[PDB]
């Protein structure tokens, strides 16, 4: 049977707090599904190859990890069993057909949001984009996808906190608003916009706690949050600790990493592997990354 090596950074890594949450999700899924044995070791960077090697030497037949970008690059040439990294394989990583990725890459959500809005017959949306790095990545990805689908650019405006009038005028001519904007500014803008204009965002907006200013915003996020009656979502326990949405996403990532690992151990390749993931519907796409198709919700 299936022996999964769970090779993630130790507590003191800058990624160690995230790694512990991911581990707790992997464990939760293993306890429910009981389809595999876990072999857990801490490793990152300078020792990741050696400890990966020793996990394989000990009979591991699929691996979850690594987490850091730099560990992925160092490891790729040595990958000899199906290995599910939890970050992008960067451009510098060596090509290796047994190396796969599952991650929460934000561009994926932006692309989907453009597709959702097309489905919803938004003909002339306004894309509003913040100044922080995540928002700017989202906005580019949204805009590229919109252009691909519509064959014309989306109207795009830089958010201006000190002079919102021009944006409100542009928003008045639009049949929806797409936000790639930090949650604080998004809430301010939602309160200024006409109350009835459809407003959309990614999981960027779903931070947790009381968010009364964002009520009615349509967004995409994990089944784990949006679909309590999804068959996979229901069978796994919620985390013991109340987590931020950010962190709980990592717990859910752990659950699906476990589930994908079990399939990857049992398949000729990733290409035939699909999953009704708690993090989204999963299937292999570019860069041997499992892309995540997300349900819509209303804040
Ligand atoms: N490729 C990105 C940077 C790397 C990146 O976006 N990584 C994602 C996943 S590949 C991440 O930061 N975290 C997701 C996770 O580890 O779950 C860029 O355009 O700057």
């Amino acid at each position: 049977k299936v022996r999964i090596g769970v090779i993630l950074p130790a507590e003191s890594s800058a990624l160690g707090e995230a790694a512990a949450v991911v581990r707790s999700g992997v464990e939760a899924a293993a306890q429910v599904d009981q389809s595999a044995e876990l072999y857990s070791v801490d490793a990152t960077g300078d020792n990741v190859v050696e400890r990966y090697r020793a996990a394989v030497a000990d009979g591991v037949n699929v691996v979850i990890g690594p987490l850091s970008r730099d560990s992925i690059v160092k490891l790729a040439p040595s990958v000899t069993v199906p290995t599910l990294a939890l970050n992008s394989v960067g451009r510098e990583a060596a090509a290796n057909p047994k190396l796969y990725s599952l991650s929460l890459i934000v561009e994926g959500e932006a692309r989907q949001l453009a597709r959702l809005m097309r489905d919803d017959s938004r003909a002339a949306p306004l894309l509003v984009v913040g100044g922080d790095a995540l928002s700017q990545r989202l906005g580019k990805a949204f805009a590229d996808e919109w252009r691909a689908a519509a064959g014309k650019p989306v109207r795009q405006m830089a958010f201006d906190a000190n002079d919102m009038a021009p944006l409100l005028q542009a928003a008045g001519q639009a049949d929806a608003v797409a936000l790639a904007l930090d949650v604080a500014q998004a809430a301010r803008l939602k309160s200024a916009l006409t109350p009835d204009v459809p407003v959309y965002g990614t999981s960027q907006l779903n931070v947790g706690g009381m968010q009364p200013e964002l009520a009615g915003v349509r967004f995409i996020d994990m089944p784990w949050f949006l679909m309590p009656a999804h068959p996979a979502v229901q069978r796994y326990p919620r985390p013991a600790a109340p987590l931020t949405r950010q962190t709980e996403r990592l717990y859910a990532l752990g659950i699906d990493a476990y589930r994908l690992a079990v399939q990857l151990a049992g398949s000729r390749s990733g290409a035939a592997v699909r999953l009704d993931g708690v993090t989204g519907d999963l299937k292999l796409g570019r860069d041997r990354a499992f892309e995540r198709q997300l349900p819509a919700g209303v804040m």
